[PDB]
RNA sequence: AACUUUACGUUGUAGCUCCCUUUCUCGAAAGAGAACCGUUGCUACAAUAAGGCCGUCUGAAAAGAUGUGCCGCAACGCUCUGCCCCUUAAAGCUUUAAGGGGCAUCGUUUA
DNA sequence: TAAAATCATATGTAAAGTT
DNA sequence: ATATGATTTTA
């Protein structure tokens, strides 16, 4: 078994990870294995909603489709006893046969004379369908239904369905609503008061059907619908009283050598404050610029403090959040003696199930869930680690908004960077070479300290800038005992001045602490000097936590690597030195250990680097950062120049052991760095041999758990999913190939208006529009935003067009709607595959097909539609199903092709598979698109683990069923 | 992360309706009448995943009534189930048995 | 040809609230 | 990203 340290280095669509042994005294020694696993991230890609939408709004429709539906069957019922519905008027369906199709003028018809059974029906019917808007600033459609309930009572209209028609059809053409305008809604209120209107007049005329019980049961279905909806209800005093003390009992102040809580009478005089006084943070320190507290329920009560109980406030805090009306609360507290809500809260070998109660995040969630899968399955297979480091990206944790934010941001500084890299050729024409960041950085220094050298406020000459040694931008306070890369940190100071400095920050140096006048002509020059403010703070430091500053530097405060060193190291067996066995590498000091060590990236080309910031981290122990420390702190302040500790003028950085950069580069690539586009070590005996090959003095990287890199990804082996688009299409012509669909006149574009089913109907129609949209070049939303009609054959105009019929090609459907219409398929959940006569059969299988429990009969022949398709009988044998992201090979005289199966062409038979790491340097974003599989030789799906061991072919025996 | 409703949109079928291709009759032609389609607009009813169910009342079952009726595009996991893979051990490739893992058509959220 | 590789185009949406 | 009509290239 082995001593070994394992990095992660986790994304939001990746997790790498790496091994590498330690020696006793965790000084990096060796590299094993490495990987990574790639997945689909917790969220749609383009729009940054959750994955639970789409299922969410569906069952939301549903449900609101049903009940209205029911709705209607119950208002059907109720009819037909009390009374108007013989059984003559109802047809075998159920339907109300023969239904007046007029409900609006008989409506508004409807309050002067005495109506006839059927259409008193299609009116009531009516009603109950469109049963208008329920209350449950600015407005959209609240601004068109509170318009019209402002016409219909403030103003001359009896009613709203007379309203409607009228106001409507002299100046709409159309009653209801459509495309997206909202201002002919309607108040149920409104609908309400019509209802009981109408009730009265058909109850003066006579009409028979008027009873108590119709209006009862009428009424209540227009206004019935369902009214929104031991652990603790927070707007209590037992969670108040706790959610101020132990989150006060974490505040802590800086003192002099370590962090202190308030003392014992410090944190008395301020616990019950918040209990006697309304109020604060600003005035806290002021006691003893966010909030940080307010006691709600107590000053609620308040706004001399009150005079209540626990048992008491304890009841109506419990009775207030499980109720809301008037009517049960004060039931309960009735009995015990203002709005609440918002309830309370309330060792082993592998690493249990994240919790989600810790954990609500999706995309972190599912990011830490493979980092739990990686870490399991490297344990099971080579032991209990001693440490695990932790490398999580810096997008992970943010909302989409925040990403975007961010991604925003970094355009703008690249924009920002190609300009003053710029500014600064033009600056420095005759510069031999190009802008580096250093450059750059100087140029920017120069400006911000006003040209003065911030140590000695010497005049820099411009000229000399880039003079290889006169300039040299500074460590402020210095590395060795803080560890500050920061862009806050740096000051650009001549050579001359920065020489005796040492490891010395400003104020041990300038002899600040005697407030001597070097210290006071420095601090005016940082003060004046074009820095911001964290900089000028962060020069001028006094005294702060040596270690303190340094642990901040290396460890990441984010919530998910608290989080996530926690959990690993509470509930998992590590073998490593009890005192702190899980660390979360700050950003930018693995970032500054990669650029260091010879890692410094290909910028994102194949999905392998991942693997680099894990081995990164991994090796960054404590052992090295000593080395690391020492080497910083001797170059600080010289020392390389012949002399010795326990010292060669040309040390650079202390690498774990010589040749970091090559060994790993050649494991994680199967390629030599600075070499990408070699021919890549694909093989067990190609990779050990380039191992003992291009590494001479190293043969320690060859041994018996060298194993090339082959990216592991998310099977979504599911059976489930959407059944078909959402575009509903006529099937009436689908004997032929074509389907109708009502295309709207605002987005019909050229290529849509040349499939016009009445192309050869209307050559005026035709014509009109095809001259418009050439007329206008072809942008409708535009080009038909201003009313088009229908010019007669000699005449003048008749008859506005609104939307136009468009015939598209079809050959496959999804019958939906009753078999009335037919929909587009979405969802191929599987692919059956199989074999006879040395040929392969492809068998689509979609996710109706599943609902029904459809077994397909028939395989898959190019330009054949699915009524001439290759039948499968008991004739052909059985192989094997693919599912998304299978693992599959294909052979054939051609090549040998690896991969993860990811489409199915249906017309053309063929199958696209994606690379393991997706590379650009083969196919389309490495998805081979169009794959034969008939006439090759070797077809069929192997395994994979999470790290990518144990790759081995299938054999199946019986075909699964579909459910 | 759940939950109520609304208003559209799409498909189907009706009544009216703006255009119009062919086919039958009347006419010398000019024009008319019609039929089956296609389809512009308006209105209404049915459906609004594909698929599966419940409960209450008369009933002897038949079978009829009835409902603020219900589930179905996700995350995660291994208590149960299915597939696949890995070990381990015994006998003549399977069997038995024990164990472990990956993923779901399995389980919880979830009705 | 038949199969394999390539290219190319279409995917439902606003509102109002509640816990 | 998926699904699939339509088109070109190849044994």
């Amino acid at each position: 078994s082995i001593n070994y340290i394992l990095g992660l280095d986790i994304g939001i669509a990746s997790v790498g990870w790496a091994m590498v042994e330690i020696d006793e005294e965790e000084n990096p020694i060796r590299l094993i294995d490495l990987g990574v696993r790639v997945f689909e991230r917790a969220e749609v890609p383009k729009t940054g909603d959750s994955l639970a939408m789409a299922r969410r709004l569906a069952r939301s429709v549903r449900r609101l489709t049903r009940r209205r539906a029911h709705r209607l069957l119950r208002t059907r019922r109720l009819l037909k006893r009390e009374g108007v519905l013989q059984a003559a008027n109802f047809d075998e369906n159920g339907l109300i046969k023969s239904l007046p199709n007029t409900p609006w003028q008989l409506r508004a018809a409807a309050l002067d004379r005495k109506l006839t059974p059927l259409e008193w029906s299609a009116v009531l019917l009516h009603l109950i369908k469109h049963r208008g808007y329920l209350s449950q600033e600015l407005g959209a459609l609240l601004k068109g239904v509170a318009g019209n309930a402002h016409a219909l009572q403030t103003g001359d209209f009896r009613t709203p369905a007379e309203l409607a028609l009228n106001k409507f059809e002299k100046e709409s053409g159309h009653i209801r609503n459509q495309r997206s305008d909202y201002s002919h809604t309607f108040s149920r209120k409104d609908l309400q008061a019509e209802l009981i209107l109408l009730f009265e007049k058909q109850k003066e005329f006579g009409n028979p059907h008027v009873s108590g019980g119709l209006k009862e049961g009428i009424e209540t279905l227009l206004m019935t619908q369902r009214p929104a909806l031991p652990k603790a209800a927070k707007n209590t005093y037992t969670a108040e009283r706790f959610i101020w003390l132990t989150k006060l009992n974490n505040l802590r102040i800086l003192e002099q050598g370590s962090e202190r809580p308030l003392t014992d009478t410090e944190r008395a005089t301020l616990m019950d404050e918040p209990y006697r006084k309304s109020k604060t943070y600003a005035q806290a320190r002021k006691l003893l610029a966010s909030t940080l507290m307010e006691m709600k329920a107590y000053h609620a009560i308040s706004r001399s403090p009150l005079n209540l109980s626990p048992e008491l406030q304890d009841e109506i805090g419990t009775a207030f959040s499980l109720f809301k009306t008037d009517e049960d609360i004060t039931g309960r507290l009735k009995d015990r003696i203002i709005s609440f809500d918002k309830f309370v809260q309330i060792e082993k070998i592998y690493l249990p199930p994240i919790p989600a109660d810790e954990i609500r995040n999706p995309v972190v969630l599912r990011a830490l869930s493979q980092a739990r899968k990686v870490i399991n399955g490297v344990v099971r297979r080579y032991g209990s680690p001693a440490r695990i480091h932790i490398e999580t990206a810096r997008e992970v944790g943010k909302s989409f908004k925040d990403r975007k934010e961010i991604e925003k941001r970094q355009e703008e500084n690249r924009k920002d960077r190609e300009k003053a890299a710029a500014k600064f050729r033009e600056y420095f024409p005759n510069f031999v070479g190009e802008p580096k960041s250093k450059d750059i950085l100087k140029l920017r220094l120069y400006e911000q300290q006003h040209g003065k050298c911030l140590y000695s406020g010497k005049e820099i000459n411009l000229g000399r800038l880039n003079e290889k040694g006169y300039v040299e931008i500074d460590a402020a306070l210095p590395f060795s005992r803080t560890w500050d890369d920061s862009f806050n940190n740096k000051v650009l100071v001549l050579g001359s001045e920065n020489q005796n400095k040492g490891n010395q920050t400003p104020y041990e140096y300038f002899n600040g602490k005697d407030n001597s006048r070097e210290w006071q002509e420095f601090k005016a020059r940082v003060e004046t000097s074009r820095f911001p403010r964290s900089k000028k703070q962060r020069i001028l430091l006094q005294k702060f936590d040596e270690d303190g500053f340094k642990e901040r530097n290396l460890n990441d405060t984010r919530y998910v690597n608290r989080f996530l060193c926690q959990f690993v190291a509470d509930r998992m067996r590590l073998t490593g030195k009890g005192k702190k066995r899980v660390f979360a590498s700050n950003g930018q000091i693995t970032n500054l250990l990669r650029g260091f060590w010879g890692l410094r990236k290909v910028r994102a080309e194949n999905d392998r680097h991942h693997a680099l910031d894990a081995v990164v981290v991994a090796c960054s122990t404590v052992a090295m950062q000593q080395k690391i420390t020492r080497f910083v702190r001797y170059k600080e302040m010289n020392a390389f120049d012949g002399k010795t500790i326990d010292l060669h003028q040309k040390t650079h950085f202390p690498q774990p052991w010589e040749f970091f950069a090559q060994e790993v580069m050649i494991r994680v690539f199967g390629k030599p760095d600075g070499k990408p586009e070699f021919e890549e070590a694909d093989t067990l005996e190609k990779l050990r041999t380039l191992l003992a090959e291009k590494l001479s003095s190293r043969p320690e990287a060859v041994h018996e758990y060298v194993t090339p890199l082959f990216v592991s990804r998310a099977p979504n082996r599911k059976m489930s999913g959407q059944g078909h688009m959402e575009t509903v299409k006529s099937a009436k012509r689908l004997d032929e190939g074509v389907s109708v669909l009502r295309v709207p006149l605002t987005q019909l574009k050229l290529k849509d208006l040349e499939k016009m089913v009445n192309r050869e109907r209307e050559p005026k129609l035709y014509e009109a529009l095809k001259a418009r949209l050439e007329a206008h070049k072809d942008d409708p939303a535009k080009a038909f935003a201003e009313p088009f009609y229908k010019y007669d054959k000699a005449g003048n105009r008749t008859q506005q067009v609104k939307a136009v019929r468009v015939e598209q090609v079809q050959k496959t459907g999804v019958w939906v709607r009753n078999h009335n219409g037919i929909a587009d398929n979405a969802t191929m959940v599987r692919v059956d595959v199989f074999e006879k006569g040395d040929k392969y059969y492809l068998v689509p299988i979609y996710s109706w097909q599943v609902a029904k429990g459809i077994l397909p009969d028939r395989a898959v022949v190019q330009g054949k539609d699915e009524e001439d398709w290759q039948l499968i009988d008991d004739s052909f044998n059985f192989k094997f199903s693919l599912h998304p992201n299978d693992l599959v090979e294909v052979i054939t005289k051609k090549a040998r092709m690896f991969g993860y199966f990811a489409s199915c062409h249906r017309g053309t038979g063929n199958i696209n598979i994606r690379i393991h790491d997706l590379d650009h340097k083969i196919g389309k974003n490495g998805i081979l698109e169009g794959i034969g599989v008939k006439t090759a030789l070797s077809f069929q799906k192997y395994q994979i683990d999470e790290l990518g061991k144990e790759i081995r072919p299938c054999r199946l025996k019986k075909r699964p069923p579909v459910r």
